[PDB]
């Protein structure tokens, strides 16, 4: 529960049609990030040495 | 009366989607002149020295 993510902008698939080249371009964008509401809820353990 | 509007196109607003950059641009063009029939017809009083 400490940790949420928050986002702007989802997941979205736009599409630009070139003519010059003949190719059709996908374009795919996000906006997302990952904080926690306080400095605590979270531990690591690492091997020995 | 001496003076003129040469006039080829007036205000046009004109919207493009760039979408490799998202972006939205925005042209406006027109085309005008400032000409008159004879060479008089103005006169312009000036601060002294």
């Amino acid at each position: 529960d400490n940790f949420v993510m928050p986002r702007q902008r989802a997941v979205t698939v736009e599409r630009e049609r070139q003519a010059g080249k003949q190719r059709d371009a996908y374009y795919v964008t996000q906006r997302v990030n990952l904080q926690r509401y306080f400095e605590n809820g979270v531990v690591s353990g690492a091997y020995a040495a």
